[PDB]
């Protein structure tokens, strides 16, 4: 039984009498003779109870919040709402101020974006802002945030027809890290908004920390971890989990990458297992059998970190190309050629950069001109300054050299930022920190990046709300918007052990969608997109041609394939963009497949038709077969 105020706010001489006193006084969570939605310290997109307006110039009130952040200016003058309001309007460059009802306080919170500052739910305050003028066709436009069982510190799309339709996501035996033998996993269908959980127990994988890779049929293969040296397999046409063949050498914080023959390379990951470097080794699902590739030597790709070993050979920038080549584009300053024939192989291809980027972004936004796009990461995994370099690094034939070009610097810093391409071949850069610091909302960057390769500039979109630091993912959903999730997780020493001191603040169970400005016209309203009307469900196989329905177009439109994400700690292997031709006859389109599949790499894409202003359809799923 809870009574609701006038406002919004929720409780669990009278009983509605003292809930009333309750409601008076700033200092009160209980009472003796509060239960809002979200608690208390929870981190807001939108006023969670009833706004108000205040006024030659307006501010919207949101009662019983706080702005996070350093402040301008903190005055202990002011004892009504209307006075700190007074007092924004009299100092420069006011957007955001904080009435303290405890203290009788007004802070003016700093300059945006060179401060970041975040909206959190506090009863001891209230927030004043100046309303927001945001051009969804210049900055896209980001959705409310959306709550979550787990925190998606992993995440990955299930490929299913016509387009995919949920987004599985996990984190450790807890929602909330320590060999256990369980993984939390929250399913989250956004046809519908369906949101369930459960608990993934018959593989005795606890699947924190792992490489992941989408294999030929669509299965997820998910590699070491806290369980270092065991293998889970998501079937899902099962929905089930199976145990793979235990690794040859047991890793964690190492990545994977499916190859053109539908094998899986993975090197490094020192995190957990020995606390020494991993070389290299190889998993065939036809053999269903892994294979240690001792020539795939790690010494040439290790950054130098002042932590040691134990970082150096994590996260790696692996992509599956021409002849079962591996491409190694980072984060050390040096490139590499990998190789799973002999013992396996390694050569340098070229040099990036002048510092490592330890979990800086990475994504083949174009494979069939072989252009990989990297920015930000920092030159140790933690404690250190982030980078605001950015390259564009081109492959021709495996094992001959690679070109780097610097490109324009990023507006920010980012470590543990995140990357994915969208259908139009830009890359969206969101989230990271200006100094990678593991477990810390310190200083994350809430301004998105857009960076268009055609022009090799940056445009800098519409803030999420959230900071999205380490622990934190980006994925690529159907209808081509972005998702944005996760960050924090406790360090908890032994499994089982109750979460009281650990920092909240930095745990973010949720997440958050950007719709781009390509779903938008020059006046605000959603673009008209393209409809794939009629498919083939069928498998096809490189160098095939692909015909397809596209009706709803003003002229001809254009079609690229973006293969399915899987997605934890900066490291997205399995998603990259394939642009294709087409010919139109009709409102019959027809794509002849690229021949390679280094290039084609076998598993389910997105297939987007997209308008010739840019505005993408939703995807249909299709399946590539070896
Ligand atoms: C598409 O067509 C142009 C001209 O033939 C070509 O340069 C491009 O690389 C072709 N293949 C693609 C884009 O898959
Ligand atoms: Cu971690």
């Amino acid at each position: 039984t809870v009574w609701e105020t006038p406002i919004g706010v929720k409780y669990t001489q009278s009983s509605l009498e003292c809930a009333k006193i309750c409601d008076s006084d700033a200092r009160c969570n209980r009472a003796v003779y509060l239960t809002n939605d979200l608690p208390e310290g929870a981190f807001i997109s939108t006023c969670s109870f009833n706004e108000t307006s205040y006024r030659n110039a307006e501010y919207r009130i949101c009662p019983d919040t706080d702005y996070t952040g350093v402040n301008a200016k903190v005055v202990e003058g002011v004892t009504t709402i209307q006075a700190c309001a007074e007092l924004c309007s009299n100092t420069q460059d006011c957007r955001k101020s904080v009435f303290d009802h405890i203290n009788n306080a007004c802070a003016i919170k700093a300059a945006e974006p060179a401060t970041s500052i975040f909206w959190v739910q506090d009863k001891q305050f209230s927030t004043i802002r100046l309303p927001e003028n945001i051009d969804p066709a210049v900055k896209g436009k980001w959705g409310d945030l959306i709550r979550l069982p787990v925190i998606p510190v992993a995440a990955y799309i299930v490929p299913s027809y016509p387009e995919p339709s949920r987004l599985l996501f996990f984190s450790s035996w807890s929602n909330d890290f320590s060999a256990s033998g369980m993984t939390q996993f929250g399913d989250y269908d956004f046809a519908t908004g369906a949101i369930s959980q459960r608990t993934v127990t018959n593989t005795h994988h606890d699947m924190f920390c792992p490489g992941i890779s989408q294999l030929e049929d669509g299965r997820i293969l998910i590699q070491g971890g806290s369980d270092a040296d065991t293998v889970s397999i998501y079937d899902p046409a099962t929905n089930e989990f199976t145990r793979g063949p235990n690794m040859t050498l047991a890793r964690g914080y190492q990545t994977s990458c499916t190859l053109s023959n539908g094998k899986v390379f993975t090197i490094g990951g020192a995190w957990s297992g020995e606390r020494v470097g991993k070389n290299g080794e190889v998993y065939d699902p036809v053999a269903n059998a892994w294979t240690y590739l001792p020539g795939a030597d790690f010494r040439p790709m290790l950054t130098n970190d002042h932590e040691g070993i134990w970082r150096e050979d994590n996260h790696a920038w692996l992509f599956g190309w021409k002849n079962g080549s591996i491409f190694q584009a980072g984060p050390s300053k040096d490139q590499h050629w990998y190789g799973i024939q002999g013992n396996g192989t390694v050569a340098k291809a070229a040099t990036r950069d002048d510092d490592d980027a330890m979990c800086g972004v990475w994504v083949m936004y174009d494979a069939v001109a072989g252009k990989i796009f990297s920015a930000g990461g920092s030159p140790d995994y933690t404690d250190s300054p982030a980078t605001q370099r950015a390259h564009i690094t081109t492959i021709g034939e495996p094992n001959t050299p690679a070109e780097v070009e610097r490109v324009a610097d990023m507006g920010f810093p980012r470590g543990f930022a995140n990357a994915v391409v969208l259908p139009d071949g830009q890359v969206l850069v969101t989230g990271g920190q200006r100094m990678s610091l593991v477990f810390t909302n310190t200083d994350g960057i809430l301004v998105a990046e857009l960076f268009n390769p055609e022009t090799r500039e940056w445009k800098q979109m519409a803030p999420m709300a959230v900071p999205r630091n380490y622990h934190s993912v980006s994925i690529l959903l159907p209808d081509a918007t972005v998702f944005s999730g996760g960050g924090g997780m406790c360090w908890v020493q032994n499994v089982g052990d109750s979460t009281a001191g650990c920092d909240k603040t930095v745990d973010h169970s949720d997440g958050e969608i950007f719709e781009p400005p390509y779903l938008f016209n020059e006046d605000g309203s959603r673009a008209a997109r393209p409809v794939i009307s009629a498919i083939s469900a069928d498998p096809i196989k490189a160098g095939a041609t692909l015909t397809f329905t596209v009706e709803g177009v003003e002229g001809q439109g254009t079609a690229a394939l973006i293969r399915l994400g899987s997605v934890t700690h900066s490291v997205n292997s399995d998603q990259r963009r394939v642009p294709l031709n087409v010919t139109v006859s009709g409102n019959e389109y027809s794509a002849t497949l690229p021949d390679d599949y280094g290039i084609l790499l076998p598993g389910y894409y997105y297939l987007f038709v997209s308008t010739p202003q840019g505005t993408p359809s939703i995807a249909k799923t299709v399946h590539v077969i070896l």
